[PDB]
DNA sequence: GCTACGATCG
DNA sequence: CGATCGGTAGC
Protein backbone atom coordinates (compact mmCIF):
# COMPACT_ATOMS: atom_id res chain seq x y z
CA UNK A 1 0.00 0.00 0.00
CA UNK A 2 1.03 3.76 -0.91
CA UNK A 3 0.47 5.76 2.47
CA UNK A 4 1.29 9.30 2.03
CA UNK A 5 1.45 11.63 4.44
CA UNK A 6 0.78 15.63 4.89
CA UNK A 7 1.92 17.36 7.86
CA UNK A 8 2.60 21.33 8.56
CA UNK A 9 5.25 20.94 11.38
CA UNK A 10 4.83 24.62 12.69
CA UNK A 11 8.80 24.45 12.73
CA UNK A 12 10.62 21.41 11.83
CA UNK A 13 13.22 22.18 14.43
CA UNK A 14 10.42 22.23 17.00
CA UNK A 15 8.48 19.21 15.55
CA UNK A 16 11.68 17.52 15.79
CA UNK A 17 11.92 18.02 19.61
CA UNK A 18 8.22 16.21 20.17
CA UNK A 19 8.91 13.29 18.14
CA UNK A 20 8.01 13.71 14.55
CA UNK A 21 11.31 12.29 13.63
CA UNK A 22 9.76 8.86 15.05
CA UNK A 23 6.81 9.48 13.71
CA UNK A 24 7.87 9.14 10.44
CA UNK A 25 9.66 5.75 10.28
CA UNK A 26 6.29 4.81 13.02
CA UNK A 27 4.08 5.73 10.54
CA UNK A 28 5.55 3.33 7.85
CA UNK A 29 4.46 6.09 5.55
CA UNK A 30 6.14 6.10 2.19
CA UNK A 31 6.25 9.73 1.30
CA UNK A 32 5.65 12.64 4.00
CA UNK A 33 5.03 16.24 2.69
CA UNK A 34 5.99 18.82 5.33
CA UNK A 35 4.59 22.60 5.39
CA UNK A 36 6.25 25.41 7.43
CA UNK A 37 9.90 24.41 7.74
CA UNK A 38 10.63 27.43 9.44
CA UNK A 39 13.93 27.24 8.47
CA UNK A 40 16.82 27.66 5.68
CA UNK A 41 18.84 25.21 4.33
CA UNK A 42 21.77 26.16 7.13
CA UNK A 43 19.45 25.31 9.85
CA UNK A 44 18.21 22.20 8.74
CA UNK A 45 20.26 18.64 10.41
CA UNK A 46 20.83 16.03 8.26
CA UNK A 47 18.20 14.21 9.57
CA UNK A 48 15.73 16.90 8.55
CA UNK A 49 16.78 16.88 5.15
CA UNK A 50 16.95 12.96 4.66
CA UNK A 51 15.31 11.41 8.03
CA UNK A 52 15.49 7.72 8.12
CA UNK A 53 17.50 7.38 5.00
CA UNK A 54 14.89 8.79 3.12
CA UNK A 55 15.37 10.95 0.06
CA UNK A 56 14.14 14.70 0.63
CA UNK A 57 14.24 18.03 -1.36
CA UNK A 58 12.89 21.18 0.20
CA UNK A 59 12.14 24.87 -0.65
CA UNK A 60 13.01 27.28 1.66
CA UNK A 61 11.78 30.83 2.11
CA UNK A 62 14.52 33.94 1.80
CA UNK A 63 13.21 35.15 4.64
CA UNK A 64 14.62 33.61 7.99
CA UNK A 65 12.54 31.31 10.24
CA UNK A 66 9.59 31.98 7.68
CA UNK A 67 7.53 29.37 5.43
CA UNK A 68 9.50 26.62 3.46
CA UNK A 69 7.96 22.89 2.46
CA UNK A 70 9.77 19.36 1.82
CA UNK A 71 8.95 16.51 0.77
CA UNK A 72 10.64 12.85 2.11
CA UNK A 73 10.46 9.93 0.05
CA UNK A 74 11.95 6.07 0.77
CA UNK A 75 11.69 5.66 -2.71
CA UNK A 76 14.60 7.90 -5.20
CA UNK A 77 12.35 10.43 -7.69
CA UNK A 78 13.38 10.32 -10.79
CA UNK A 79 12.42 14.38 -11.20
CA UNK A 80 12.54 17.11 -8.86
CA UNK A 81 10.80 20.45 -9.14
CA UNK A 82 11.84 23.26 -6.63
CA UNK A 83 9.61 26.05 -6.81
CA UNK A 84 6.07 26.87 -8.77
CA UNK A 85 8.48 28.62 -11.56
CA UNK A 86 7.37 32.31 -9.93
CA UNK A 87 9.36 34.70 -7.82
CA UNK A 88 6.86 36.13 -6.41
CA UNK A 89 5.88 32.67 -4.51
CA UNK A 90 9.28 30.89 -4.72
CA UNK A 91 10.87 33.91 -2.54
CA UNK A 92 8.54 32.34 0.57
CA UNK A 93 9.37 29.09 -0.57
CA UNK A 94 6.10 27.20 -0.74
CA UNK A 95 5.94 24.75 -3.59
CA UNK A 96 8.11 21.38 -4.23
CA UNK A 97 7.42 18.67 -6.61
CA UNK A 98 9.05 15.09 -6.72
CA UNK A 99 8.07 12.46 -9.70
CA UNK A 100 8.22 8.34 -9.24
CA UNK A 101 7.46 7.17 -12.32
CA UNK A 102 3.96 7.80 -13.42
CA UNK A 103 3.09 9.00 -9.91
CA UNK A 104 3.95 12.97 -8.71
CA UNK A 105 3.37 14.07 -5.25
CA UNK A 106 3.65 17.97 -3.96
CA UNK A 107 4.19 19.55 -0.97
CA UNK A 108 2.18 23.06 -1.17
CA UNK A 109 2.26 26.09 1.87
CA UNK A 110 -0.87 28.34 0.48
CA UNK A 111 -0.41 31.75 1.80
CA UNK A 112 -2.29 33.30 4.87
CA UNK A 113 -4.25 36.20 4.19
CA UNK A 114 -5.53 36.75 8.33
CA UNK A 115 -2.11 39.00 8.61
CA UNK A 116 -2.98 42.15 7.09
CA UNK A 117 -5.14 43.12 4.19
CA UNK A 118 -1.84 42.99 1.71
CA UNK A 119 -1.59 39.46 2.76
CA UNK A 120 -5.21 38.59 1.60
CA UNK A 121 -4.17 40.42 -1.44
CA UNK A 122 -1.13 38.64 -2.27
CA UNK A 123 -2.88 34.99 -1.34
CA UNK A 124 -5.31 36.18 -3.91
CA UNK A 125 -2.85 36.68 -6.40
CA UNK A 126 -0.92 32.98 -5.43
CA UNK A 127 -4.40 31.44 -6.43
CA UNK A 128 -4.41 33.56 -9.94
CA UNK A 129 -1.12 31.77 -10.56
CA UNK A 130 -1.82 28.32 -9.20
CA UNK A 131 -4.85 27.72 -10.29
CA UNK A 132 -3.79 27.56 -14.41
CA UNK A 133 -0.86 25.08 -13.04
CA UNK A 134 -3.49 22.47 -11.55
CA UNK A 135 -5.35 22.99 -14.23
CA UNK A 136 -2.06 21.53 -16.49
CA UNK A 137 -1.07 19.08 -13.93
CA UNK A 138 -5.14 17.59 -14.53
CA UNK A 139 -4.48 18.15 -18.27
CA UNK A 140 -1.28 15.70 -17.30
CA UNK A 141 -3.43 12.41 -17.30
CA UNK A 142 -0.88 11.25 -14.59
CA UNK A 143 -1.18 9.99 -11.20
CA UNK A 144 -1.30 13.78 -9.15
CA UNK A 145 -1.12 14.11 -5.13
CA UNK A 146 -1.33 17.56 -4.41
CA UNK A 147 -0.54 17.60 0.15
CA UNK A 148 -0.29 20.71 1.54
CA UNK A 149 -1.60 23.65 3.65
CA UNK A 150 -4.48 25.20 1.82
CA UNK A 151 -5.46 27.65 4.16
CA UNK A 152 -8.81 27.44 3.20
CA UNK A 153 -11.81 25.52 4.67
CA UNK A 154 -14.06 24.78 1.64
CA UNK A 155 -17.44 24.26 2.99
CA UNK A 156 -19.80 24.90 6.45
CA UNK A 157 -18.31 21.06 7.72
CA UNK A 158 -14.96 22.02 7.11
CA UNK A 159 -14.64 24.56 10.36
CA UNK A 160 -16.66 24.57 13.89
CA UNK A 161 -17.79 27.73 13.42
CA UNK A 162 -18.84 28.18 10.12
CA UNK A 163 -21.73 31.03 10.95
CA UNK A 164 -18.68 33.05 12.79
CA UNK A 165 -15.76 33.05 9.86
CA UNK A 166 -17.57 34.11 6.64
CA UNK A 167 -15.46 37.47 6.96
CA UNK A 168 -12.33 36.31 7.91
CA UNK A 169 -9.72 34.96 5.74
CA UNK A 170 -9.71 31.43 4.78
CA UNK A 171 -13.63 31.24 5.02
CA UNK A 172 -14.09 34.22 2.53
CA UNK A 173 -16.76 33.38 -0.02
CA UNK A 174 -14.08 34.00 -2.65
CA UNK A 175 -11.54 31.76 -1.35
CA UNK A 176 -14.34 28.94 -0.85
CA UNK A 177 -15.43 29.48 -4.32
CA UNK A 178 -11.69 28.84 -5.16
CA UNK A 179 -11.40 25.38 -3.73
CA UNK A 180 -14.97 24.61 -5.37
CA UNK A 181 -13.46 25.84 -8.89
CA UNK A 182 -10.53 23.43 -8.43
CA UNK A 183 -13.13 20.59 -7.10
CA UNK A 184 -15.27 20.64 -9.76
CA UNK A 185 -14.12 22.89 -12.55
CA UNK A 186 -10.80 21.44 -13.13
CA UNK A 187 -11.83 18.05 -11.77
CA UNK A 188 -9.48 17.38 -8.26
CA UNK A 189 -11.08 15.50 -6.03
CA UNK A 190 -10.68 16.45 -2.41
CA UNK A 191 -9.57 13.10 -1.09
CA UNK A 192 -10.87 13.34 2.66
CA UNK A 193 -14.33 14.65 2.16
CA UNK A 194 -14.84 11.87 -0.87
CA UNK A 195 -13.63 9.07 1.46
CA UNK A 196 -15.82 10.48 4.37
CA UNK A 197 -18.08 12.63 3.14
CA UNK A 198 -19.80 13.75 6.68
CA UNK A 199 -17.00 13.08 8.93
CA UNK A 200 -15.48 17.19 9.50
CA UNK A 201 -12.05 15.99 9.84
CA UNK A 202 -10.33 19.36 11.17
CA UNK A 203 -6.82 19.42 10.68
CA UNK A 204 -5.94 22.78 12.55
CA UNK A 205 -6.69 24.70 15.62
CA UNK A 206 -6.26 28.24 16.68
CA UNK A 207 -4.06 29.06 19.84
CA UNK A 208 -6.75 31.40 21.13
CA UNK A 209 -8.73 30.68 24.07
CA UNK A 210 -9.57 26.41 24.44
CA UNK A 211 -9.21 25.72 20.49
CA UNK A 212 -8.00 22.76 20.74
CA UNK A 213 -9.49 21.35 24.22
CA UNK A 214 -12.97 22.31 22.75
CA UNK A 215 -12.20 20.60 19.03
CA UNK A 216 -12.87 24.13 17.62
CA UNK A 217 -10.94 23.55 14.82
CA UNK A 218 -10.80 24.05 10.81
CA UNK A 219 -9.65 21.30 7.76
CA UNK A 220 -7.19 23.39 5.65
CA UNK A 221 -4.31 21.00 5.09
CA UNK A 222 -5.87 18.82 1.93
CA UNK A 223 -4.84 16.00 -0.21
CA UNK A 224 -5.99 16.85 -3.33
CA UNK A 225 -5.77 13.81 -6.19
CA UNK A 226 -6.23 13.16 -9.65
CA UNK A 227 -9.42 11.00 -10.55
CA UNK A 228 -7.47 7.47 -11.37
CA UNK A 229 -5.55 7.44 -8.54
CA UNK A 230 -8.42 9.03 -6.16
CA UNK A 231 -10.73 5.96 -7.42
CA UNK A 232 -7.95 3.91 -5.56
CA UNK A 233 -8.01 5.51 -1.94
CA UNK A 234 -9.00 3.01 0.14
CA UNK A 235 -8.79 4.97 3.68
CA UNK A 236 -7.24 8.11 5.56
CA UNK A 237 -7.58 9.60 8.90
CA UNK A 238 -5.71 12.76 10.83
CA UNK A 239 -3.05 11.34 13.36
CA UNK A 240 -4.00 13.30 16.95
CA UNK A 241 -2.28 10.11 19.11
CA UNK A 242 0.69 12.56 19.42
CA UNK A 243 0.55 16.49 18.74
CA UNK A 244 3.93 18.19 16.98
CA UNK A 245 2.10 20.80 15.66
CA UNK A 246 -0.91 23.18 15.94
CA UNK A 247 -1.96 21.23 12.76
CA UNK A 248 -2.50 17.48 12.66
CA UNK A 249 -1.10 15.27 10.17
CA UNK A 250 -3.19 13.64 7.29
CA UNK A 251 -2.71 10.34 6.00
CA UNK A 252 -4.28 8.66 3.43
CA UNK A 253 -3.44 5.41 1.93
CA UNK A 254 -3.61 4.35 -1.91
CA UNK A 255 -4.37 0.78 -3.50
CA UNK A 256 -1.58 1.13 -6.37
C1' DG B 1 11.26 43.26 21.80
C1' DC B 2 10.39 41.91 16.86
C1' DT B 3 7.79 39.09 12.58
C1' DA B 4 4.10 36.18 11.21
C1' DC B 5 0.07 33.50 11.69
C1' DG B 6 -10.29 34.17 14.98
C1' DA B 7 -12.21 32.13 19.67
C1' DT B 8 -14.64 34.31 22.89
C1' DC B 9 -18.01 37.20 24.95
C1' DG B 10 -21.10 41.37 25.83
C1' DC C 1 -24.93 39.93 15.81
C1' DG C 2 -20.53 43.05 16.42
C1' DA C 3 -16.62 44.10 19.57
C1' DT C 4 -12.92 42.56 21.66
C1' DC C 5 -10.77 38.95 24.24
C1' DG C 6 -3.35 36.00 21.16
C1' DG C 7 -0.35 31.82 22.11
C1' DT C 8 3.61 30.06 19.39
C1' DA C 9 7.97 29.56 16.64
C1' DG C 10 12.07 31.58 15.51
C1' DC C 11 14.34 36.19 14.68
Amino acid sequence: MLKIISANVNGIRSAYKKGFYEYIAASGADIVCVQELKAQEADLSADMKNPHGMHGHWHCAEKRGYSGVAVYSKRKPDNVQIGMGIEEFDREGRFVRCDFGRLSVISLYLPSGSSAEERQQVKYRFLDAFYPMLEAMKNEGRDIVVCGDWNIAHQNIDLKNWKGNQKNSGFLPEEREWIGKVIHKLGWTDMWRTLYPDVPGYTWWSNRGQAYAKDVGWRIDYQMVTPELAAKAVSAHVYKDEKFSDHAPLVVEYDY
